């Protein structure tokens, strides 16, 4: 039916306000550690060409203003962890959930908790683009906002926000501090690669459209899989592996609609276009729903 | 930028599992009270033509299985409150936030917390339709899911889910138990009125599109306001009052684009269509963003 993010509860109790100088951004507070982007130590004009390890030297424990809502936290140690600033604190988080750090593979979706000063503002779901970018909302002071999944009752942190590219797309790192894609914490000529459509997702969403009583785009047409990929190369789509076909199986078996039949339906949708019509109240093709967050939705 | 629901944290700690017989649905737990739909006392075939007050008589305090996660709650009293079942409990909610009950006027948006057995599953934002319906996701056991706003740090409960209409649209009540629109907790021939577009919202979203660097739909054209409404009557749109014009003012003043100019832009968009183009990565016209959750987004 609708695009839905994960419950934000467990992550909300982890959001803190890390301020350094006139720089003030969000941070994640797990046990006696607080993570945030290492550019909090930078000033506006140091984002030109930054010497992070040397700037980090100027700083000492008293330079950081960690604020758990209203409780001000005593920072007892600072250390750089790639692009993230690791801060050992006095008082470990009592609200800390069971957590894991994951580096999600492109095409995978997660929920973002938008924060502006260490208190949550809103929550939405996006997807890791094949060119390693994200399409969210982040104005001033939103760096530090995290991205995550919740399986079972376990929080998998997989994103922190660092920068917006001069085209309106967003870039960041996992919780180890390592960037997704070829980007660096620096304001220089940094382009984004061409984006391709997450084919697998379009297919999964098509099944959800069928689940929901929208089946006009269907046909007794099938496709080889070798020919479909030619059509995909034509329309900036990701190609289809057998591994994509495999766990579309569960979805195929429910609706009794073969995967190759669904590709044939897609193939036609791209080639013919089928104007005026809407799939799940949308003319555009939706690639930000993984198979897993489709089975999960129903139910 | 993106559609974003409110943080679910404060509401999550309020979700409980109210089961009665083979009927099991969600409930809201505030202080020593637990709310849920009064159809939990009904059996499958009692939804045909239900005699609620008479069925409620068959029930006593021991008939209800309230489950705060894993802690089973002792229900000490039952009473009907219009379409909601009010349950006085042993143990009042320690996680209860500051809360208010509101009956939002149509066109207003809120966040839903989807629940399936008294634990939160996902969260998304929708809008109260002019015909008093909602477009969300609710499979079996999702009745009891609530809708809400968070201003300040104060939770305004404004929706609970009751039923899906045989067209895929959703109907429910405020937290007083009074339905939105002409619907009743009963499986009979209950149609939905024709839906109209929330004009005011389209306008606010257009400003956000301008905020975000998308300004192709603009012109030095203006419109009387008396003529625009004629165009609106033509396209199943809500008409424009002076009260709509008034608090589009703040948005108008920021972008320097007059409201009547924006209506002229809309007027053209509906009449001409302007094919192929996308506004904020969408061809469809978006009416589920109120002015308030646009100013709030930025920022
Ligand atoms: C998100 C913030 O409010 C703090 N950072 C910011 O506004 O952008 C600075 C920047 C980071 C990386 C590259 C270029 C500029
Ligand atoms: C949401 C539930 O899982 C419990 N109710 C339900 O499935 O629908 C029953 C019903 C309610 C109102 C009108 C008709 C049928």
């Amino acid at each position: 039916f609708r695009k839905m993010a994960f419950p934000s509860g467990k992550v909300e109790g982890c959001m803190v306000q890390v301020t350094c100088g006139t720089t003030t951004l969000n941070g994640l507070w797990l046990d006696d550690t607080v993570y945030c982007p290492r550019h909090v130590i930078c000033t506006a004009e140091d984002m030109l060409n930054p010497n992070y390890e040397d700037l980090l030297i100027r700083k000492s424990n008293h330079s950081f203003l960690v604020q758990a809502g209203n409780v001000q936290l005593r920072v007892i140690g600072h250390s750089m962890q790639n692009c993230l600033l690791r801060l050992k604190v006095d008082t470990s988080n009592p609200k800390t959930p069971k957590y894991k750090f994951v580096r999600i593979q492109p095409g995978q979706t997660f929920s973002v908790l938008a924060c502006y000063n260490g208190s949550p503002s809103g929550v939405y779901q996006c997807a890791m683009r094949p060119n390693h970018t994200i399409k969210g909302s982040f104005l001033n002071g939103s760096c530090g906002s995290v991205g995550f999944n919740i399986d079972y009752d376990c929080v998998s942190f997989c994103y922190m926000h660092h920068m917006e590219l001069p085209t309106g797309v967003h870039a960041g790192t996992d919780l180890e501090g390592k960037f997704y894609g070829p980007f660096v914490d620096r304001q220089t000529a940094q382009a984004a690669g061409t984006d391709t459509t997450i084919t697998l997702n379009v297919l999964a969403w098509l099944y959800a459209a069928v689940i929901n009583g929208d089946r006009w785009f269907l046909n007794r047409f099938t496709t080889t899989l070798n020919d479909f990929n030619l059509v995909a190369m034509k329309y900036n789509y990701e190609p289809l592996t057998q591994d994509h076909v495999d766990i579309l199986g569960p979805l195929s078996a429910q609706t009794g609609i073969a995967v190759l039949d669904m590709c044939a339906a897609l193939k036609e949708l791209l080639q013919n276009g089928m104007n005026g019509r809407t799939i799940l109240g949308s003319t555009i093709l939706e690639d930000e729903f993984t198979p897993f967050d489709v089975v999960r939705q129903c139910s």
